[PDB]
């Protein structure tokens, strides 16, 4: 029914080596992006994620998949961005992932048009001041 947008290249603001962002479209619910493991700087957060399309595309929700292991990253609040050209971004809405260890849906208002999606992530679960990982990160339209 629902169509899965391909996620051809992404950016992080914070990563681990070995851990960048496309580790969360690789289709695997086992491989991390994980942000840097040096997490004890003042402005370590926010972390930035940005994910893009090849084109602008239509989009309804989105699913973000956390970690199913441990406790590091899982998203707590977050801004979610979007763009339709992948430099001008607009504010879609504020979304709290509270920090849960299941999937997190958000499902638009309406339709948008978007070639590139990005996350502020303002906190995060985990150690110290916690981190930002995510599994999987996948876009839908209906
Ligand atoms: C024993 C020790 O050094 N404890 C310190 C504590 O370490 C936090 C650390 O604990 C576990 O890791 C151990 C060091 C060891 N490698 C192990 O496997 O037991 C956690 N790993 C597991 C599987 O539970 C670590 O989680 C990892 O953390 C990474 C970021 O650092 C990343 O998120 C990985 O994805 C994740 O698996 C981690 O929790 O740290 C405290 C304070 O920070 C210190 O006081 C202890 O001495
Ligand atoms: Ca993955």
């Amino acid at each position: 029914g629902d169509i899965k947008i391909k996620i051809v290249s992404g950016t992080a603001s914070s990563f681990q080596s070995g851990s960048n962002i496309e580790k969360s479209f690789d289709g695997d619910y086992s491989t991390l992006y994980h942000s840097s493991w040096s997490n004890g700087a003042s402005n370590y957060f926010p972390i930035t994620l940005t994910y893009n399309f090849e084109t602008v595309t239509d989009v309804d929700y989105l699913i973000y998949h956390p970690r199913n292991n441990g406790n590091n990253g899982r998203f707590k609040e977050t801004e979610i961005q979007y763009s339709a050209d992948g430099h001008t971004f607009t504010k879609l809405i504020d979304k709290d992932f509270q920090g849960s260890a299941t999937a997190g849906k958000v499902t638009f208002d309406q339709t948008i048009q978007a070639k590139s999606f990005r996350f502020i992530v303002k906190s995060g679960s985990g150690d110290g001041q916690g981190f930002a990982s995510c599994a999987e990160m996948e876009f839908f339209a209906k």
